[PDB]
């Protein structure tokens, strides 16, 4: 019935389940799955897999999955940390948007459509081959999907000098749960609000994102230098970064990758300047000198090489490649924000806790600059003036490790009760993004769960959007009165009597 629906629509590229390891279906299931965790044999899988290629393949799609009982569930680069692009635990269809990856750049406005399969490399790629001085504010990660990504906000190496990916974004279509293709004037002000932040896979499939590009110089200037040090200097070096972090002006990012294995400590530091290597040299030597950079470790290039450096990549070109792997390791990732400087005792215990445990990592970023001067109702995203970190703990494991996963996810949770004192409280903060399952989940199929689902969501819903929570109610009942983009985590729609 599904597939008679889609030919009548003229949707052709559907997939249905097969048991044959090697059939296509398998085949496009794991071209986008990024955590490994949820790869295996007992996991759940869609009962068919739909790649539409247009605006109305999309909304076609949508249309004729509602006429059966159907949970929907959209992928673009499968990033999620728990896999909530394509699982669920009730039958469900997967709509696959990697065919939807066209990017239209627009030199004279100095803006792009971006059709939502496209990820941030291709974005990236895109954007560096039109122009040496227009960028964009996203993410490190060449393979996550600009789908999921701006949906959520969408963080990184500049957004001390511009903001979330969400916050530069100017129009969008959204095919809604009818299949309507709504535009930022069709949406409406609180819907287009709700969209740059509140989550994907909740208010309907956003098929485009209109963003603004960001101006850039023809050369930056980025190091990445890992120090091979003790734990007193390791401790010492984080403590001093967090006030450097934090402080520095709009131009310049300081972030740290760290991780440790007994006596030794690994910290790499990751550096970014708006600018030329002789400023980007004096303010580092003024600030932080205790890092011992020298001239040998600034490089000054282009923007669009320095994403492809800073993400670790060979070369511009791999930043077009979807399939590149970044890791293919199974990982557990948790997040704080914090509020109040973090005392030197917490950066030592949490390395302590690295020593003991190989596997895992921590990655370290301050806010401040253009993160204090937004406001923190601009957007769903909430962290602004008064955020001074985020704190990500990973651990990963490959194939031969496995029989240490529960180990490994003990020492997480562990490293997640150590930082409780010190970080953001009442709440205890998160980010959409970083979605964590452990934080609680509704099942829409069981009554008594969904009557209180608002209080029950607000666990982590305040976690995630603090008093943003109570607009993007508002506006999922405006977009999806029934329910029909949901997942453990999605806002909650108002039920009528
Ligand atoms: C895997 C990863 C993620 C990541 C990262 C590094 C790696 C290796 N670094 C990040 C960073 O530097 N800054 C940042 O803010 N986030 C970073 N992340 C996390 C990443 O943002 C999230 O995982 C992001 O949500 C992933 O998006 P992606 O599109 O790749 O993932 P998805 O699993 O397919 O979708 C996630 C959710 O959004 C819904 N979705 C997907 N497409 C749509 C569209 N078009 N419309 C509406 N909803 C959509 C999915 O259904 C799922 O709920
Ligand atoms: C449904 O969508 C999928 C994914 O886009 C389609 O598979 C893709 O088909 C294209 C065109 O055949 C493939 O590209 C080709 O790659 C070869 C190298 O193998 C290259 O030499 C050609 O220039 C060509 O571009 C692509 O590999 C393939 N992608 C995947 C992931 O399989 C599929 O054809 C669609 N199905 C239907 C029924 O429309
Ligand atoms: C290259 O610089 C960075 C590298 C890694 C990170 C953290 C990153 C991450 C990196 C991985 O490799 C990975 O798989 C095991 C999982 C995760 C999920 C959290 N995520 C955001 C941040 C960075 O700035
Ligand atoms: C609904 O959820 C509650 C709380 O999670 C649980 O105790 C109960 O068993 C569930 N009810 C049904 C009928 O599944
Ligand atoms: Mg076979």
């Amino acid at each position: 019935d599904l597939l008679s629906c889609l030919t009548f629509n003229g949707v052709r590229n559907h997939t249905v389940f097969s048991a044959d390891s090697d059939s296509d279906f398998n085949r496009f299931l794991h071209l986008s799955i990024q955590n490994p965790l949820f790869q295996n044999s007992l996991i759940s899988k869609p009962s068919a897999i739909i790649l539409p290629g247009s605006k109305e393949e999309l909304s076609n799609t949508i249309r004729c999955i509602r006429k059966g009982s159907w949970t929907i569930r959209l992928r673009s680069g499968g990033h999620s940390y728990e896999g909530l692009s394509y699982t669920s635990d009730t039958p469900f269809i997967l709509i696959d948007l990697m065919n939807l990856n066209r990017v239209s750049i627009d030199l004279e406005s100095e803006t792009a459509w971006v059709e939502s399969g496209s990820t941030l490399g291709e974005l990236y790629y895109a954007i560096t081959e039109s122009s040496s001085k227009l960028g964009f504010t996203a993410g490190w990660a060449p393979t996550v999907g600009t789908g999921g990504h701006i949906s959520g906000g969408g963080f990184g190496m500049m957004s001390r000098k511009y903001g979330l990916a969400a916050d530069n974004v100017v129009d969008a279509i959204l095919i809604d749960a009818n299949g309507a293709i709504l535009d930022r004037q069709a949406m409406g002000e609180d819907v287009f609000w709700a969209i740059r932040g509140g989550g994907g896979g909740v208010w309907g499939a956003i098929y485009a994102w209109k963003i603004k590009l960001l101006p850039v110089p023809e050369k930056v200037t980025v190091f990445r230098v890992t120090k091979n040090v003790a734990i007193d200097e390791a401790t010492s070096l984080l403590h001093k970064w967090q006030f450097v972090a934090e402080e520095l002006e709009e131009d310049f990012t300081l972030s740290v990758l760290g991780g440790a294995d007994e006596k030794q400590v690994w910290l790499t530091m990751l550096g970014f300047h708006f600018g030329l290597k002789t400023v980007a040299k004096s303010t580092f030597d003024l600030l932080f000198p205790e890092l011992g950079l020298v001239e040998e470790d600034y490089l000054e290039m282009s923007w669009g090489e320095s994403f492809a450096y800073l993400a670790g990549l060979e070369t511009v070109s791999q930043l077009n490649n979807r399939f590149l792997k970044f890791d293919e390791r199974a990982f557990k990732t948790k997040v704080d924000l914090t509020k109040e400087p973090l005392p030197s005792k917490a950066f030592y215990g949490l390395l302590e806790r690295l020593s003991k445990e190989p596997n895992g990592f921590i990655a370290l970023n301050g806010f401040g600059g253009q993160m204090s001067k937004i406001s923190s109702d601009f957007t769903p995203f909430p962290h602004r003036s008064g955020t001074r970190l985020m704190v990500e703990y990973i651990v990963a494991w490959n194939q031969s490790e496995q029989k240490k996963k529960t180990e490994f996810l003990d020492w997480l949770e562990k490293v997640y009760e150590f930082m409780k004192p010190f970080v953001s409280k009442n709440p205890r903060l998160g980010y959409v993004n970083h979605i964590d399952l452990d934080l609680g989940g509704i099942d829409w199929g069981n009554k008594t769960v969904v009557n209180n689902a608002i209080e029950i969501s607000r666990s982590w819903g305040e976690s995630y959007f603090l008093s943003n929570y109570e607009r993007l109610i508002r506006a999922k009942t405006l977009i999806d009165p029934n329910n029909v983009f949901n997942h453990p985590q999605s806002i909650p729609p108002m039920a009528n009597f």
